[PDB]
């Protein structure tokens, strides 16, 4: 894959690649393994999110779910036979395998350092820098031959400490994007390079009201050195129900949205590849006005040419957006689908 001077993802034949993207949780999990499979079998489960729309996948891993004898949990092996005895690897580059066949694209995400939290930055005091880099090289070399596994996005949502362009070694994101950027494409250089913002930052921003891995600002001041054919922008952005920014508040809302959005990411549509990581919410399942915002990023995206992207989520079980799914795991919210394929065009 690659990006041409249009800022667009193609394929290895040239044509456009369109990702009608969401996420599925649950291998950056202590269960290790996709979830849901204790209320549904995950060949079908699969074979449904195809049906809905979606040709794209954004799969959370953790270290852990990467290693030999890593067991997984939660799996309902009645409905489930075919996974019985499977380490957490096995059903990984069983699940891969899948997406595949099905012609489905996947975006690999490496989420969690710990099967639990998110860090701030990319290394923490038990997850050394290098085990980083090499779990990035591992995922890499082992799925560099499955022709619709996308790339990887090298770490999810940086924020707190993480700075970029500072002069700081310590704690720049950005250089630590390059590293883990050159590890990857040393490996499977046909592979896309996705990457996330920061939070506030020290220099070249305008701090506060921002999201995990939702500030590309510093980017402006501060290019990274990734080559222009794979670097994909991936920030991720929220609404009122995952917190409460001031903005939301608002008289002027959602009017006053735009313009935070494209300070945020959007400024950057324009001259670089940029796609939406995670966006989502629980679409009037929870507030009146995360319906009037997801409303209005779609209208924002597909104004700034932007009609790609990974909802968040497939599994109900996130907590404070739902998912595509309900409680019930086999029930479809058909407003979050009709939102969906307006901003996909179809
Ligand atoms: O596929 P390339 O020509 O962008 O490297
Ligand atoms: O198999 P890993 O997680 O040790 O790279
Ligand atoms: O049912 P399969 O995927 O194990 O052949
Ligand atoms: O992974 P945490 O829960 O220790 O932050
Ligand atoms: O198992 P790792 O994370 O040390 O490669
Ligand atoms: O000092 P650095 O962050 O530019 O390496
Ligand atoms: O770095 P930019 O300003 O050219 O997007």
């Amino acid at each position: 894959y690659s990006i041409n001077n249009s800022r667009q993802i193609v394929d290895d034949s040239g044509k456009v690649v369109q990702l009608k993207g969401v996420n599925v949780f649950g291998f950056e999990t202590g269960n290790h393994v996709m979830h849901g499979l204790w209320a549904r079998n995950w060949k079908d489960m699969i074979v449904q999110m195809q049906g809905l729309g979606f040709n794209a996948v954004r799969l959370p891993f953790c270290p852990a779910t990467l290693r030999s004898d890593t067991m997984p949990a939660s799996i309902d092996y009645s409905r489930n036979a075919d996974l019985q005895g499977l380490t957490s690897l096995q059903i990984l580059d069983k699940v891969i395998a899948e997406f595949n066949a099905r012609g489905m694209y996947v975006l690999l995400d490496h989420h969690t350092p710990d099967c639990a939290g998110i860090s701030e930055l990319w290394y923490t005091g038990s997850y050394t820098e290098a085990q980083w880099l090499a779990d990035l090289r591992f995922v890499a070399n082992r799925y560099k031959n499955v022709p619709y596994v996308l790339g990887l996005d090298l770490k999810n949502e940086p924020h707190g400490a993480a700075t970029w362009g500072t002069g700081n070694a310590a704690t720049d994101w950005n250089k630590a994007a390059e590293r883990g950027s050159a590890a990857v494409l040393a490996v499977a250089p046909k592979w896309l390079i996705a990457v996330e913002g920061i939070t506030d930052n020290p220099v070249c921003s305008t701090n506060g009201g921002i999201f995990w891995g939702g500030n590309l600002q510093p980017l402006a001041c501060t290019p990274l050195n990734i080559p222009a054919n794979r670097l994909l922008l991936a920030p991720h952005v929220y609404g009122p129900d995952v917190f409460v920014q001031s903005y939301f508040n608002d008289s002027n809302f959602p009017n006053n949205m735009p313009a935070i959005w494209e300070r945020h990411f959007g400024q950057f549509a324009g001259t670089h590849a940029l796609l939406l990581g995670e966006f989502g919410g629980k679409y009037g399942e929870g507030d009146a006005r995360d319906k009037t915002w997801q409303d209005a990023l779609v209208k924002y995206l597909r104004s700034k040419g932007i009609n790609q992207g990974f909802y968040w989520s497939w599994n109900p079980n996130s907590g404070d957006t739902g998912g595509i799914l309900r409680d019930d795991w086999t029930s479809v919210r058909q407003d979050k689908m009709t939102l969906l394929r307006t901003l996909w065009g179809t």
